[PDB]
């Protein structure tokens, strides 16, 4: 599924991420758009073997299982599969771990390198929440 921009801010607010570990919404949002342009189907392998999966591309090596990713710790305990999904519930409740972790939303490059410290609120701008 590709979602428009205010749908899935809607499914991200009901799923709780609004201003989740501090992060609004505008910051989810932009993170999904730069990951996988809204689309929960995107995968993209990396260099190390691990892939990353869905709307907020959520890799294989550290947070769910493919398969394929051999010394993989799975610690959101789901199938990569899952993640690609047009339900976001799963996506949605493996980042709350991921951002909880310490690290917060650096984990996502294009969150660090195209979101963080811009005007994130952009992304919400004319959406019925
Ligand atoms: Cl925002
Ligand atoms: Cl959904
Ligand atoms: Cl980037
Ligand atoms: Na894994």
């Amino acid at each position: 599924k590709v979602f428009g921009r205010c749908e899935l801010a809607a499914a991200m607010k009901r799923h709780g991420l609004d201003n989740y570990r501090g992060y609004s919404l505008g910051n989810w949002v932009c993170a999904a758009k730069f990951e996988s342009n809204f689309n929960t189907q995107a995968t993209n392998r990396n260099t190390d073997g691990s892939t990353d999966y869905g709307i907020l591309q959520i890799n294989s090596r550290w947070w769910c299982n493919d398969g394929r990713t051999p010394g993989s710790r799975n610690l959101c305990n789901i199938p990569c599969s899952a993640l690609l999904s047009s339900d976001i519930t799963a996506s949605v409740n493996c980042a709350k771990k991921i951002v909880s972790d310490g690290n917060g939303m650096n984990a996502w490059v294009a969150w660090r390198n195209r979101c963080k410290g811009t005007d994130v609120q952009a992304w919400i701008r004319g959406c019925r929440l």
